């Protein structure tokens, strides 16, 4: 079954701002998603020091960037801690509410959209370039889920029946028609070098 949920008002508001605000420096979405991946990898790595069996679902800690011109998608894959159903439905949104509030206030103060990560809500920057975001995720303590939202105030969660992931997260960006530059090898290389050069995990840029 597919379950549909309403974003809390503040999150819907932030998503609308991200979609509606004129802001040319869209490339920062990638550093935010890679940051999310890095944090998730740090988390499982740290947890594994006390419980080595947490890596039974996979020892390699890495990030893959996968462009697909046929589907017009850019996929950011990591073998981080992943997310439970409760993370997807409740926990992330609960934490994000205060980050969203603070971010929107800072914006009203003169901050700009590129500072979104300082508020812990960098994930939503995905909507700078994507009409729809699909998040496939697998945490050790739960099943594989697909979260999805085209904004408009609602998201869906379902159990995922695609290729099993072992552990980690895939963020699938269904790019906007005018944002296909982010499928180009040289463009992604440029952005990673500029914003994500010191990430402590191998980042592999797949080619088409
Ligand atoms: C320590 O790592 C646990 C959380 N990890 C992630 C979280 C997200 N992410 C998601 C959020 C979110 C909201 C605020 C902040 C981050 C958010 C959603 O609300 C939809 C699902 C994915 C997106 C991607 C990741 C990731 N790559 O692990």
């Amino acid at each position: 079954e597919v379950e549909t949920f309403a974003f809390q008002a503040e999150i819907a508001q932030l998503m609308s701002l991200i979609i509606n605000t004129f802001y040319s420096n869209k490339e920062i979405f990638l550093r935010e998603l890679i940051s999310n991946s890095s944090d998730a990898l740090d988390k499982i790595r740290y947890e594994s020091l006390t419980d080595p069996s947490k890596l039974d679902s996979g020892k390699e800690l890495h990030i893959n960037l996968i462009p697909n011109k046929q589907d017009r998608t850019l996929t950011i894959v990591d073998t981080g801690i992943g997310m439970t159903k409760a993370d997807l439905i409740n926990n992330l949104g609960t934490i994000a509410k205060s980050g969203t509030k603070a971010f929107m206030e800072a914006l009203q103060a003169g901050a700009d959209i590129s500072m979104i990560g300082q508020f812990g809500v960098g994930f939503y920057s995905a909507y700078l370039v994507a009409e729809k975001v699909t998040v496939i995720t697998k945490h050790n303590d739960d099943e594989q889920y697909a979260w999805e939202s085209s904004a408009g105030g609602s998201f869906t969660v379902r159990t995922d029946t695609g290729e099993p992931m072992g552990r980690g997260t895939k963020v699938i960006l269904h790019l906007k028609e005018d944002q296909t530059e982010y499928l180009e090898e040289r463009r992604i290389k440029e952005i990673v070098k500029k914003h994500s050069q010191f990430i402590g995990y191998p980042i592999t840029l797949f080619v088409e």
